[PDB]
């Protein structure tokens, strides 16, 4: 399927443990698709002061289109060093691993896969 249903746990940023997927913009948004397929992907929701508590290269998701059962259209767009690697609409929040933190929420979103 060229897009996929997914409930992304909400992470308050004081909580993550693992502040990025890796090294550059190329590893970043592999990782970041490979937690989105496995279930292991938190959404941070960005505010003043929340990026530079995170790693960059960061990974971002942007509504693609304006909700299929509730589901915001998303794509991923990387970040690094104030270069972004792809063009989309609204940040919904910046991705991170996933590794057991208690989320505040979920966001509902369509990716495109």
């Amino acid at each position: 399927k060229t897009h996929v249903q997914l409930s992304l746990p909400v992470l308050q940023v004081r909580d993550v443990l693992v502040r990025g997927f890796g090294d550059s913009v190329e590893e970043v948004l592999s990782e970041a698709r490979q937690h989105l397929k496995d279930g292991t992907c938190g959404l941070v929701e960005v505010e003043k002061g929340v990026l530079p508590q995170l790693e960059q290269p960061y990974v971002f998701i942007k509504r693609s289109d304006a909700a299929p059962h509730g589901h915001v259209m998303v794509e991923l767009v990387a970040e690094l060093e104030g270069i972004q690697y792809g063009r989309s609409g609204e940040t919904l929040g910046v991705l991170v691993p996933h590794v057991g933190e208690i989320p505040v929420a979920y966001r509902k979103v369509l990716l495109r896969k």
